[PDB]
């Protein structure tokens, strides 16, 4: 294989992963409108780059909740990646190591998180959490992740129920007999409380002193309610096309999130980010930092750990190349007038 | 067969239904302009789904005309149903009974009003009515409506003349000859009188005191009309694309009708719903309820009663968790700001 | 053949002309940009219909320059009619003369002024002009049509030269060797005086009392001059998009022509009209009456007069289900609220 | 071949040219949106022509700094002509001067600079330059274009670094082995400068008193900057869509160029420029001239010398036949009421 863009490793990964395991990675919610949104949104948004501004060092570092990371591109949470390759999250985490970059870790990992933390204990690595209707396991994962090093909790709030995804409808999608969830629409319904409302998330900032990132939040009013619950951040997700179809690309609502928490958490996008273009897009709405949810399984299934560090380092050129020919030198100068739409 | 989703089984449908008889249930007029919007509109309105707000118990429940349904999805009238299956409206009815839902009685059925009442005693019925040039067979069919205990009357009135569907002039279109209408461009012309005006809606409103429903209209000043003659409802309808081509989608016009009629009569559609979130931007939009038509056929067409039933189950299913996933615990919290174009 | 619409008729001759010949009548200038869009505006025009008006009777008549038609839909300028059929120009008028409506014909006919008025002495009938280099010859077509009858001059005035088809440079365009001109980009550089002006406009109007129609105009400030210069009519025409390509479509600069002219002159229009709810666009956006062009080729190509006359009865029937459908009873009632883009 | 307007060119270029050299001229940066859109963007562009004007007379000369030229198409620097054809950039000048149009040379051609101008002496020639990181070098090739009568120099300032065009990674791209930049994103990232600021523009003002034009600007701002800093032009361009992806069209962002410099420079074009109504539009929007890249590439694939002449003759031609349908006698008379978007 020669593989010089993401697009290159997602048609890679269809050609070696199962069809029911490329289909459960690649699959949104029903008719897929808003998964096709999430990529034509970014193209409609366009570029006004500066020129003549002194590019010879450009500096991609920033901060995602106080911690510095090397680009503002990091890992978002993916079930269950021992599916694509036997390393699965341990691969992810070294990779994240390698780049200085975060790995948001998912509740329904096929590794611990211990596991995660033995593999990448000099990683920048927090954890993904579903509110269980078990809550004496949902207490047990944010005391791991204290434990563990772990620097934030992103909690999941747009899956009370599991989308319906048709492909692992048609695929009755389960998990290779090896493997375990060692910490789909059935398991959901079965384990994921869809009672929760603020009240929850009230409990979960008094259980923890980490940050707690929102993720999922589609909505400005919802956003200043995240703000006013004491949360840290939120997560601007649909969570990649899966759950209600029909919603606004991130980069589409992103512009109303930053504007109604009025500068008081960060706000992070996910959702399409394919591309250096799309990173350099989202920073310039206001966005500190992007997650990567699809790109991130199609590197472990071209070659785990050295495959998810390869598709990082596309990211970050691809992305150090866009803030060159924009005319900015480093983060903080990517400014709204960079994009249109 | 594995039908997980409504175009499921218009596929099955296309694949056991002779051509002529699907083309009769799936064409609409000329160029199928509106056909095409009638879906397409669906697409253009996003969600906006509020988060964490308890939906661990999602009630369907409304009511049309005073009555009490279990989801805000009905069965609109489609003629000669048993083209799709030897049972047909009966089918229809027991699965409408099945389900806890309303079955609109077409006046071109290939059963009768007794027949229909008789298969579905407990099922909330209505009838479909055309104005025949022959006003006491129109007398009749009302009055046996009422005998019957049909619950409401919907006048269709945007069908002076047939709209042109040219495959059923490339097929020539015609009953297959073991049935009856049992209570079609030259059919129309010889018995649907194109001299209808508002005066016989007084005459219609004079007739039954049965609620009314204006079935096909797509004017404010229309609705507002229809309001001043005392109707009980709207509606909106371009008769599922198959009338006159180039109208507006019915989501597109729904926001004006439910402006123009200021909460004086219940405001309905159909026209494209294949989907749960088709039903939740409808219901966003301000509709009470919305009817399906050529899904109940493509049912029909599968297994009868079964398919029927299976069809409105998919529907409900699809629309809770529309519900679910947009933060609403029932239809009453359904508002105007989940929705934008 | 089985052909019920004006799409058939073109589909009918592209199966029965040369390719050189279906390519002549089909092309448009250059890329074809105007081509497609003078279809594809008429689409975004929708279409609002009124309810309950009583249709029973439809009157399609109306008038043209002070001339009573059988409906508002003409017989456009297409030079060489001879190519598609053997009686070229007299199929088409014999044809006009049993509908009830008018034929504008060409200066580049293969049938002279006065075989035509032979043909259809009782038909309305205009003659197109062009002002050629040889005013004298273009003096003698306008005192042959006030002598055989004819009832206006449209005068071309987009044409200072041809537009450029490519088609017909790859199939090097020439008239079948039996065939004439009985009164091409070659020709009109040779012939078609590029010099013309507004103090040619004045020379004609001049020459004849016959009421005078400038064809071609697509701007309000040059219909605001053909009024000044005395003339009787516009006819809001791109020449069927093969002059100038990348000028829009006639449905969507009407509204500004028929604004500017403010009632002094009936505004007219031609270019995509294959369909009875295109007339039905037009004049609800105020024009008096449309022209079809390339339809009436295909009819003769299929069956000379008879194809005219089964063309023209296609529009005519499509255009009163349209005005019936959308509760218009005759054409003065066709308004402005039918149609919105 | 037959060849009669410029996609043809293209299309025998791509039947002719080894995969490598085609895909090294035609492709864009990165997934090609800009690439597309430079083209699409003219098409949404529509043109209002007047009628009746006098266009018997078209002159289509102008002026480029000062210097007339026989229309306002000139050729744009393309590197490395001689892999197209072996007369390369020598075949490029002499049909320049056989047109009476100027040539932009490339700081990176496969001729020199005294070369170029040895074979075109009476041709209209400016150098396009890019700071070299080697300001020795710089400075000699602006000395030699004095030296040898070139009339300006236009500095590219949107390449600190080469865009990232997939196929030349894809096919590792390199100059074929008899071949030399006689005065690739390696070599720029080895040779060109991507420290340059408005620094580097004061000194390139100071070193030479030729009109200097700023090439690839796209934002008002730096306009005005380029104004500021005492250039003479800015030339609007994406750099055929080679550099930054998702960059407007070039032809979008005229307006608000032509806007910000309030007149004080001459404002060109580039990208897309296809066809003579893609000159007009340009023209109408306030370019005094636009220039063209790939086609004279295909005219050289073609037949050197001959395919450039013929490529500029078909543009002239196109040009002039959509200014006369237009009503323009003359490029003076060009105006903003041609368009609208
Ligand atoms: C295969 C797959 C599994 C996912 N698993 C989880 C999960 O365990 N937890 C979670 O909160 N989100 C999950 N998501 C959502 C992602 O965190 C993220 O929002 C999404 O992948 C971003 O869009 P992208 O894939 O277009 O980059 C998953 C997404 C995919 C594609
Ligand atoms: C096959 C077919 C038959 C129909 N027959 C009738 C009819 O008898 N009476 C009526 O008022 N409308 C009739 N309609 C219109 C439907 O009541 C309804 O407006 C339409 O089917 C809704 O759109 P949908 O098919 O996209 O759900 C018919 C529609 C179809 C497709
Ligand atoms: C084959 C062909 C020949 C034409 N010949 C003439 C002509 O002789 N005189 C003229 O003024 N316009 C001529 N036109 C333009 C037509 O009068 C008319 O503007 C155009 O056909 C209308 O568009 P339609 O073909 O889409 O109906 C011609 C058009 C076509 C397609
Ligand atoms: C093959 C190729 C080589 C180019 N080489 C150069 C170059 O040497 N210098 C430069 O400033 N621009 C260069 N450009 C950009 C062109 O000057 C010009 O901006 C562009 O070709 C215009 O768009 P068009 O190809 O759509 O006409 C190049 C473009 C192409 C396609
Ligand atoms: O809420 C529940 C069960 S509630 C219930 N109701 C009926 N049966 N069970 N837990 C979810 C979290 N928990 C977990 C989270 C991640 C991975 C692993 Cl192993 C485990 C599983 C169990
Ligand atoms: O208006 C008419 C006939 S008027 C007329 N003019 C010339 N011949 N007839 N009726 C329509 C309603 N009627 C009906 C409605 C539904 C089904 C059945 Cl069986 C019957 C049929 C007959
Ligand atoms: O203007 C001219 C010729 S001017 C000229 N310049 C150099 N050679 N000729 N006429 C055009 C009209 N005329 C005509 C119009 C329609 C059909 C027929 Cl047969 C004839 C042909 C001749
Ligand atoms: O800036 C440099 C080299 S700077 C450097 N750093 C490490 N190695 N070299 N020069 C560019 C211009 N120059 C040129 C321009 C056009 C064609 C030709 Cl032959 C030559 C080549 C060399």
């Amino acid at each position: 294989p020669r593989l010089i863009c993401i697009n290159d490793y997602e048609q890679h990964a269809k050609s070696v992963l199962p069809k029911s395991i490329y289909d459960y990675y690649r699959s949104g919610a029903n008719d897929e409108e808003t998964l096709a949104d999430n990529i034509a949104a970014f193209s409609r948004w366009k570029l006004y780059p500066r020129m003549l501004r002194n590019v010879a060092e450009t500096d991609l570092s920033t901060s995602v909740l106080g911690q510095r990371v090397s680009m503002p591109i990091c890992v978002g949470a993916t079930a269950m990646q021992r599916m694509a390759h036997v390393d699965g999250e341990l691969a992810t985490v070294r990779a994240c190591q390698s780049l200085g970059t975060g790995m948001m870790l998912s509740s329904w990992a096929t590794s611990s998180i211990e596991e995660v933390a033995e593999a990448g204990p000099e990683a920048l690595r927090w954890l993904q959490l579903y509110i269980y209707k078990d809550r004496e396991v949902t207490k047990k994962l944010v005391r791991q992740a204290e434990k563990m090093g772990y620097k934030a909790i992103f909690v999941t709030v747009d899956t009370p129920y599991l989308g319906n995804r048709l492909d692992d409808v048609r695929n009755r999608f389960k998990l290779p007999p090896q493997l375990r969830m060692k910490n789909l629409a059935a398991y959901v319904a079965k384990a994921i409380d869809p009672s929760i409302s603020w009240e929850d998330i009230k409990w979960l900032r008094r259980l923890t002193s980490l940050p707690i990132v929102a993720k999922g939040i589609l909505r400005g009013d919802d956003a200043r309610e995240a703000v006013k619950h004491g949360l840290n951040g939120i997560l601007v997700s649909n969570h990649g096309a899966r759950q209600l179809d029909g919603v606004p690309a991130t980069i589409d609502v992103l512009p109303e999130i930053v504007e109604a928490v009025e500068g008081k958490v960060e706000v992070f996008l996910d959702g399409g980010v394919r591309k250096g273009t799309d990173v350099l897009k989202a920073l310039a709405l206001g966005a500190k930092a992007v997650f990567v949810g699809r790109p991130i399984v199609w590197g472990l299934a071209f070659q785990g750990e050295k495959g998810v560090q390869d598709v990082l380092e596309i990211l970050k050129e691809e992305f150090r190349l866009a803030m060159a020919l924009s005319g900015c030198q480093n983060v903080k100068v990517i400014d709204k007038t960079l994009v249109r739409k």
